[PDB]
């Protein structure tokens, strides 16, 4: 139904999902000069040493690398968060050209892509219950710029040929998401939403200030994926990003001065 085309893209989503015009929608532009340093924020705790990746799936709007979230194996804590949030999946949004692709922007700057590491609050028991709560999810957002290759991304890049089309999955065990993190964990944070339907307002966003670098060849392989299923007309999976939404009555806080 919904997608990223002229007739079903982000400007149409509100018809099926009226919360698209809600009070805490994502992504947003991060105006760095009006974000306020909050000295009471904590360092983020990203504990991914025991992460168990299982599978990679082309779901028709991105690809998800899925994790075993049936125990506390890969968790996000600290920063703005109360309690423990378990990693369930990561995915990316990217452009047709290097000058666009990110969902969040920084002083109106668009990056080539954006990584979303999705975590759910363990006090709600599972992901489906968590998305119904205002503090149900924590999404760690990381910008990608094109330059040097990211060695830790290459295992993802090289499996994409096997999940070219919508509905295809492949085994994807023993992938270490620590290889996708920048050096610094300095971040901005604000309350927002899922950036795809159902657009639920359940996310504490944590957006890292330092981008990671990926090579032109790596992002080119993202752009060979297909939105369509096998045996259907080829639509390249590109420009699968929602643009910035109104900030409304929200403040963005910075972990750093
Ligand atoms: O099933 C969904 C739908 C939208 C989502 O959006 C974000 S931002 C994270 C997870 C997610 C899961
Ligand atoms: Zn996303």
């Amino acid at each position: 139904h919904w997608g990223y085309g002229k007739h079903n893209g982000p400007e149409h989503w509100h018809k099926d999902f009226p919360i698209a015009k809600g009070e805490r929608q994502s992504p947003v532009d991060i105006d760095t000069h009006t974000a306020k340093y909050d000295p009471s924020l904590k360092p983020l705790s990203v504990s991914y040493d025991q992460a168990t990746s299982l599978r990679i799936l082309n779901n028709g709007h991105a690809f998800n690398v899925e994790f075993d979230d049936s125990q506390d194996k890969a968790v996000l804590k600290g920063g703005p968060l109360d309690g423990t949030y378990r990693l369930i999946q990561f995915h990316f949004h990217w452009g047709s050209l290097d000058g666009q692709g990110s969902e969040h922007t920084v002083d109106k700057k668009k990056y080539a892509a954006e990584l979303h590491l999705v975590h759910w609050n363990t006090k709600y028991g599972d992901f489906g219950k968590a998305v119904q709560q205002p503090d149900g999810l924590a999404v760690l957002g990381i910008f990608l710029k094109v330059g040097s290759a990211k060695p830790g991304l290459q295992k993802v890049v090289d499996v994409l040929d096997s999940i070219k089309t919508k509905g295809k999955s492949a085994d994807f065990t023993n992938f270490d998401p620590r290889g996708l993190l920048p050096e610094s964990l300095d971040y901005w944070t604000y309350p927002g939403s899922l950036t795809t339907p159902p657009l639920l307002e359940c996310v504490t966003w944590i957006v890292l200030k330092e981008p990671i670098s990926v090579s032109s060849e790596q992002v080119l392989k993202f752009r060979k994926l297909n939105f369509n299923g096998e045996g259907e007309p080829e639509e390249l999976m590109v420009d699968n990003w929602r643009p910035a939404q109104p900030l409304k009555n929200r403040q963005i806080k910075a972990s750093f001065k």
